[PDB]
């Protein structure tokens, strides 16, 4: 419900950090408008340590939220990485699908096999919730989604809300700048700073 | 090994290869699509340790395992995982995180003609990388990317190939005696097999 164990959140939060999966800078935000934060889950493909952390992660979460998961599909093309892994560990079938058609689903799946997709970064949550309705006009049985990473922005909490669909991440905002703060990577101001766009990414410089 | 016959015996299975001479697609003899493999947890493994195996005997030295976009990321990052070595992988330009210098092995599903990995390869290069050579799944055997590949100077290895395929085929029962010397015909030229 949400996320997984709170020290896997913890724990992960810490590595995204470290290995600069995500970078903090609410005194100088890059732009979209203006965020004080950004990131890239691919670096964590890099890092083995961080790597085997996260897909563990992912399958520790799965067997807990999604346990009669029947095979993993991840979300062309951050989360296939990730997918695949976590298919190999649970000896499960690995499937994929695609931004588009080139039947969207790569590899086999039968129709009503119960699927979880694997996605890297829930921002507005559009391209893993576009992945699923794809998976289920294809016939897919999805139990759900489960991703890295969220913004927890309330945009995405009402687009999982409208389409019904189950989210589970192993890390999250609120918990990754809380252990930015006791690790160095922000002061009191950044934190209040993100705090602020997370609740609106467009008044929170004011 | 008899890895190759054995991956040759499993993409029959699955249907990973299909093989159609008497019937033609459009007009080619086969029909390959191993992405497949990829919901067969068993014949996916035979594949990745098959990988892994070719890859300590022909390239050793390797230091970062790249995928090319997108069938081969999903071998790769097994691959990665089961060697506890870095994953990267390439668009259509790096994805991941590669120093100069990194000795690179990227992995491919299929090698056809070879452009698609080749470019890849070219790619990375030109972003530092140190590639040791090629390692994919099957290959046609085309005259076309042994040329190719000759002449950009990179390294090929495959874990099966269409030679030991339409053997298997034959022997299996997947083909008769004419569809197998028909799929022999196609490899030497793909316009006059019929």
């Amino acid at each position: 419900m949400g996320r997984g164990s709170m020290t896997l959140a913890k724990d992960i939060a810490r590595d995204l950090l470290d290995i600069k999966a995500v970078y903090l800078k609410p005194e100088e935000p890059f732009t979209w408008i203006k965020s004080p934060i950004y990131t890239d889950n691919r670096i964590t493909l890099s890092y083995p340590e961080t790597r085997t952390l996260i897909e563990n992660g992912f399958v520790e979460t799965i067997k807990e939220a999604f346990p009669e998961v029947e095979v993993i599909a991840g979300t062309a093309t951050a989360g296939i990485p990730h997918g695949a892994i976590i298919a190999d560990k649970m000896n499960l079938p690995l499937a994929y699908i695609r931004s588009k058609p080139k039947n969207q689903i790569e590899g086999r799946v039968t129709k009503g096999q119960k699927m979880v997709i694997i996605e890297d970064l829930i921002s507005t949550g559009g391209s893993v919730l576009d992945a699923v309705a794809a998976a289920q006009r294809e016939g897919a049985d999805v139990l759900g989604v489960v991703a890295i990473f969220t913004y927890e922005l309330p945009k995405a909490t009402a687009n999982f809300e409208k389409a019904s669909v189950k989210l589970v991440t192993l890390s999250n905002y609120s918990e990754l700048i809380k252990v930015a703060k006791v690790q160095g990577y922000i002061d009191a101001d950044g934190l209040t700073l993100l705090k602020k766009f997370k609740e609106n990414q467009e008044t929170w410089q004011d």
